[PDB]
């Protein structure tokens, strides 16, 4: 991550009012980038957006990505050189009760974003965040490789598989490598999941639910204790997104493809483990009661020189620290900035 | 194809004002089905819709499939037991010019249709027409199998790949074969391409262009003489769609998957040959100056489906249909007889 | 198939005393090629080898392909420009009772043949006959494509999958396309199955057994009347082998890969129908008396069609008519050497 | 790995005179197994076989696995319950000049072994060592999964792909999990590569050559400083082989398939760093002079179904390599030293 590269860059971020978007926006701000965000009002209360004062250091616009023209104008007005598309209906459970809204937001929203970029021009790098769930689920023990089939069982997962197809076609049709000397836009998709960190209040997700139980000194009710997942601190995939954006900007079409970001497998553990480790780090008032989808990230490692930095223990520790600070009244804007620095200064 | 099965069935057809939709609607009408169509105004002039008087024997509604509520009510008002979704922005060329409209129409339109079916209830069989182009193109000599990856280069092809994904998720989430005893809806997708026949006036389409030249007693100049495409008369895939619909209705979820329909590879012919045959079929006033394919073993083995007309026969009927159109023949009755001739084959 | 091309070509054929090998040898002879065969004594009595006088118009050597040096010498002595490797333990049933012999014959036999070719030099085209059974069986309704995985359940099928691997490695290591300008050898494998025709006296094979029944005016007993197999007249895949050989010779490494040869699936006919058609072609003295399979092994032959311009010539009915004809002429005492030559001519002249 | 399980077990090991075979034989001996080996004379001088006195505590037979009858009689005489097939022509380079012998040894040798087992009867577990190179090489960045295509460019790699096919057919035809209740034989294949450790004197091998230079106090000349290979101490895959053998014996056909064993990719290190660490570990007298992918395996199956996992990172492994070699040079009893190394491994985590 080259701080000097980000200084002064005009970066447009959809979904800046969310969990991942907030951390990314804060990170970009600390590196001196000129950032503009486009999202609906923060999805939860509390929210990282408000607690870490994400809006104060950037141009923040509230809008629906399904509003094709409003989005077009937002990008035209800003003239970004780099775009991170993170806005989406991210909940599986909810996708079952609101499938239409999930497809319109995740598929058409992506179409409208790419169309805006196509017409506005000048965008050098586009990083479209889809999901680790975009892959046709084979229900096997192996991590998915980027060249495998897109799909998805539930509307959310499937809409992300569709978003991947959309990005592929837009790239081939309007941002083709052979014509890169003309349009100059390098478009890529990034696939990652099981993101955890301080500031995520999407309760239905395990970690946020755990932290809420702990704060109330009430036992957290674990659904599937034996469920194994590849947990990773939110800054891990984000570091990959930033690294990729840099390569897309400076090197070009060579990196305009799909990319997996995830933790080392030897790190993955069952939810039972996560909770137990967290209980220890938290201390008093912490208790509980009662194959797997993963990605092969050899491509990011071999072609981007990417690698995670924090093991699960370090990650869970930072989580407890962040949440306890928030509860204690600490300035979470500065605290979050320091967390980014700690990550950045970890080698 | 049980002529008796279709009698009285309430069939809803999106895209009934188009080429394939018109032939399907006419076919359903001749078999005694109660048909309702939902489409935008016929895409061309002339059109099979008007020339073959498709609307006469059915309920015809003009509406946009992107209008979620209008579609919902149209289906609720009709209470169909069988649905054929054929409405879509079908042009590759146009998709490069209007990518957004292509995705909204082909992807969201399919989403709105399935959502309507989900809420209205009572639908027993759903046949969603996607495209032979829904497959991620490996650009090889082999015909694609139904279990291979979805994708698509251009917005049109890609939107069809997306439509396949959408249908798969809706089926798994809301019309799961495991819960068939509850919802009773068998949902499938059908993949076919290179459809030709009398009554198609889409521009830039090879066959229609050849006829456009003939009717103008002007020589047609071909640009790709060696190009091979698995051409098939429009009634060939439609017969497969009807056969599948019957199976979905009577047998159920066992057939709720994706299905390829296409001609036998041995029937594969280059355009130069196609032009020659057509010139010979037309007569005076006619002159001139790997490839994507599908493996249809599944339709054959599980549906007992199989093509009926070789390319020659198809080209002959194409010329017959068109020359008759120019001659002032009643194309509604002529088209009905064509369907009967097809049904009689074998 | 260019008859002119074969005139004077030195062709070495292993398995010339067998069913497919005999028809191929006879075909090569009629086109003026100088042929030498290397096989064990004909596998059955009667045999096409003896009934059609296969040896009379060629050099016929009896030897085991598992005898590395004897095979090397037989080849070095002959200096062939074209080689067709058809010798193998071809029975699945037997492979269960003699797995070791199956592997030694099909795998090491192929290794010894390729090694001999490597050292003798001068060979321009090598066509190694493996089997339609070389593919890892996915138990599905689709025809296999040449780029799919090799394997095999039983020792025979598996040994053929191994023969494919062996040929691939020998080509990559010693007959690499990148070095064609030096060695000049174009090596390929051909995959085909369900071959039928006059002159096959293998045991427990439906067509031959049907003829044996007709032969003794005994009703032919049928077990699974619904059984389907992509049957093809022996000359169909052989025409493909010859076409490929010519291309390997004249064009080179461009064709040094694996190739599928089979009939059109539209030709797929169950056994009951087959028996019925043969009963009709046979006439007086023919009759017949009585688990289902969801799928049957088949091949996708788009590659041969597109890249070689290959195409089958006879539907099953036509083929069955020729089968019955060949048999009764044999039974009547007809000169089967000349009869078989005419059959080859009829095939070449078809269309 | 259950020491009590191995006590008294009759284990037959082909290739016991080699590098991997010697360590495995020593390991089996320390756990109380009754071991018999069948190999050609040790391939090198020096050899682990002689230096670590591998033959002392076992029945050692010298024979060619291409001698179908001799191998048959060797197995019949011993009546093993567990068999580890490690004998093979393991060199890629040699396979180019001797392809026939490579195929005869690796393919027919495997056929003869399985045929012997088929007829002798009583064998409960068979672990056939093939190679990480049995996979059709796509030349990509991803680790191969057990369900992917067999193949191989060179005769050695290809012969291992063939050995996999042979084992699959023999299992399906004669040791089918469907009638395990009859034959009682659970047959599996194990795929692993880039094995390093004390006692390997194979020629033209990076680690052994580094030690050859160090032992002569001469700089080692490095020609491929950036080359990366999933190096692993010899005891790592062997622990997997032993664990699998136990499961095949006790649980049965459920484990009669192919299995990958390798190090974690996060452990991937280029030869330059390897030479550096080794120079540091050796000390006085050690010195050196100066593609976008590499063949690797996905070992999720071994992890998930066998509960297997690597125990030593590369650094720990290199330290033990240097230690083993320096002790050998110092006149240390390498039989006891090697036994202790096995114990150290068993004690890890
Ligand atoms: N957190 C994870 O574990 C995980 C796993 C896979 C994928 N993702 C993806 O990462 C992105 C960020 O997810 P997150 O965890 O921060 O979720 P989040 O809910 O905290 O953030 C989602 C953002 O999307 C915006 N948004 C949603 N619908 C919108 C619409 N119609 N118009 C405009 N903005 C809209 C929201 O306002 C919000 O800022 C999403 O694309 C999500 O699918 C997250
Ligand atoms: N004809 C072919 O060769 C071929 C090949 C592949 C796929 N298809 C598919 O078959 C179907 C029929 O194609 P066709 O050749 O008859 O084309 P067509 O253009 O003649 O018919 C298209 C129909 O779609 C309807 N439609 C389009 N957009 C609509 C919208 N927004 N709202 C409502 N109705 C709308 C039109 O009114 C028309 O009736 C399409 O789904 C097409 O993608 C056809
Ligand atoms: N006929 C089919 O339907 C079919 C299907 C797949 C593959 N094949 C393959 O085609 C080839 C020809 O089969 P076929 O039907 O003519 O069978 P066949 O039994 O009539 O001919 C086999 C030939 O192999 C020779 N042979 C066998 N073992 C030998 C050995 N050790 N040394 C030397 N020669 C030996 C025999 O002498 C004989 O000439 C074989 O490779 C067979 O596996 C045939
Ligand atoms: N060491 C590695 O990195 C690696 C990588 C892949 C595969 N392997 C496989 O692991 C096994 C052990 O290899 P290794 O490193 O110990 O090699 P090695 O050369 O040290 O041992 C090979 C053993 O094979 C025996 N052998 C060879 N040919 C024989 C024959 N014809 N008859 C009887 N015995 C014969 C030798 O006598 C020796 O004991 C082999 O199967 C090899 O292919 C090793």
């Amino acid at each position: 991550i080259n701080n000097s590269f980000w200084q002064g860059k005009r970066v447009f971020v959809t979904g800046h009012t969310g969990f991942k978007g907030g951390w990314l926006s804060l990170w970009l701000q600390t590196m001196g980038a000129t950032v503009k965000g486009y999202s609906l009002t923060a999805p939860t209360v509390p929210s990282l957006f408000e607690t870490a004062r994400v809006a104060d250091g950037m141009q923040s616009e509230i809008g629906d990505i399904r509003d094709q023209n409003k989005l077009l104008e937002s990008i035209r007005e800003f003239q970004p050189e780099i775009v991170f598309h993170m806005a989406a209906q991210p909940l599986v459970r909810l996708s079952y009760s609101e499938p239409v809204e999930t497809y319109s937001t995740n598929v058409m929203g992506t179409v409208y974003l790419l169309e805006a970029i196509r017409h506005v021009g000048g965008v050098k790098a586009v990083v479209n965040i889809t999901s680790d769930k975009c892959y046709d689920n084979k229900e096997w023990i192996w991590g998915y490789r980027e060249n495998e089939a897109m799909g998805g069982y539930d509307p959310y997962s499937n809409s992300k598989g569709c978003a991947e197809l959309v990005t592929s076609s837009y790239r081939n049709s309007f941002f083709n490598p052979a014509n890169y000397g003309q349009h100059g836009t390098a478009v890529a998709t990034v696939r990652a999941g099981n993101v955890i960190g301080g500031g995520d209040w999407a309760l239905d997700r395990i970690v946020p639910d755990i932290l809420r139980a702990f704060e109330q000194s009430q036992p957290v009710i674990i659904r599937n204790p034996h469920a194994i997942r590849p947990w990773q601190h939110v800054l891990e995939p984000l570091s990959g997104y930033l690294l990729l954006a840099q390569k897309l900007y400076t090197d070009g079409a060579e990196y305009a493809e799909g990319w997996n970001f995830g933790p080392n497998d030897a790190d993955a553990t069952p939810v039972k483990n996560i909770v137990e480790q967290m209980v220890k780090y938290w201390g008093e008032g912490a208790s509980w009661q009662l194959h797997y989808l993963k990605l092969d990230c050899s491509k990011a490692k071999m072609q981007l020189g990417w690698h995670p930095r924090w093991n699960l223990n370090t990650t869970l520790e930072y989580i407890v620290g962040w949440h306890k600070n928030w509860l204690s009244g600490t300035d979470m804007h500065e605290y979050s900035i320091t967390e980014i620095n700690n990550y950045m200064n970890t080698k």
